[PDB]
């Protein structure tokens, strides 16, 4: 089918939300490089700050699927999903109790140009007081592996995440993730993801943050040695 | 540190278990090369067959994670542990409420030979009398990317898995081990590791099993493209 997606894309965000009954709103635009699956977004927090909580649970809701590294081998359920675009919704639960929920609406914006707009909705509930989400206590996401799956005719994806903290270990998260296309595209095989996504830039209370992600897919381990 | 770890090692093995309250005891022989991660048991039903779910199940419980080609970069927790060796207890949680739980003590034999001996224990409920692993509708886990990360002097490894079912689609379980040597070792930094796991042949009841896995290391993508 016809693929409307080129090298260089532009993007434009708002997410509105609440972690733990506090509100905030916050702004980005980025680029990225859809075939290299790498892209680059600056946020700007611009109702709710300075946040109360680690600015690192919302960065995975900010940096789009369609900037991932896709061999020709495997089907690419997001690059087909254009112009039209597709929407994504996501449970991110914590090993303490703590538990996150976000959508994503990625279209095209109105004027024609080469930009994904994306309108994200985030809340968390049920974090610790005491916890690193609450204490603002996390370093960053270590690098991860998505595993993709379809399921009724849409893909999911799951992934074990983990927040490095301040002082060492980890604190983990699963994702479960379902992406939607909102048109009839070819679906893919079983197959993974690899991401790593960090906060490049930050000002002391996260009001402003730069955010860099690269990420690829494949099929996993060969067999063979 | 000195590691007794050699390029061709044996493997002997006895998993005693119970599933929905049905008892089995199944013995094993096989071969790996631990260097290279990759490894062979023929595995033989002694008790409780023909099995009456899915011997998918048990696979991952057969096919030790000292069979892993570990780069140099990365601290290998499994090699190091030996000849005094390690255990394993591992969760693994369906999507449907079944429930495994297994654990493995391996140690080396007793007559001093390149041999690792496994003493299995594995125990589920809750499967639905309907479900894939009763009806015996599954073909195969997929590769998966298995996340490890150290807590509390341990190492623990959790891993999103599917079953690819009779059909298509997928049945997904999620699989938190925690791995602990029986001496002080050097413990690693957050890392992955690939698996490619798959019966090579059986016998119409599952009494006769052969297994092979392929499994390596990594410390995921790096973020320049
Ligand atoms: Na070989
Ligand atoms: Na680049």
């Amino acid at each position: 089918m016809v693929s409307v997606i080129t090298s260089e894309m532009k993007i434009e965000l708002r997410m509105e939300g609440a972690v733990n009954g506090h509100k905030f709103v916050i702004t980005g635009k980025g680029s990225g490089q859809p075939f290299e699956g790498i892209q680059n977004v600056d946020l700007t927090v611009i109702e709710g700050g300075p946040l109360p909580f680690a600015f690192d649970i919302l960065t995975t809701a900010f940096x789009n699927r369609v900037f991932v590294e896709y061999p020709e081998e495997i089907v690419d359920y997001f690059k087909q999903s254009f112009p039209e675009g597709y929407s994504w919704e996501r449970s991110m639960s914590y090993e303490d109790g703590g538990i996150c929920l976000a959508t994503n609406n990625i279209t095209m914006k109105k004027d024609g140009s080469n930009c994904f707009v994306n309108e994200i909705r985030f809340d968390g509930v049920n974090f610790p007081a005491n916890g690193p989400v609450m204490q603002r206590k996390t370093v960053k996401w270590e690098p991860s592996t998505e595993k993709m799956y379809v399921r009724d005719g849409v893909l999911k994806g799951d992934v074990n995440m983990a927040l490095l903290l301040q002082g060492g270990g980890h604190y983990r998260c699963d994702f479960r993730t379902t992406y939607k296309a909102k048109k009839v595209v070819q679906l893919p095989d079983y197959h993974f993801v690899d991401h790593s996504m960090e906060i490049t830039s930050h000002d002391k209370d996260y009001n402003k943050v730069k955010l860099y992600e690269h990420a690829k897919a494949h099929s996993g381990l060969p067999r063979l040695a």
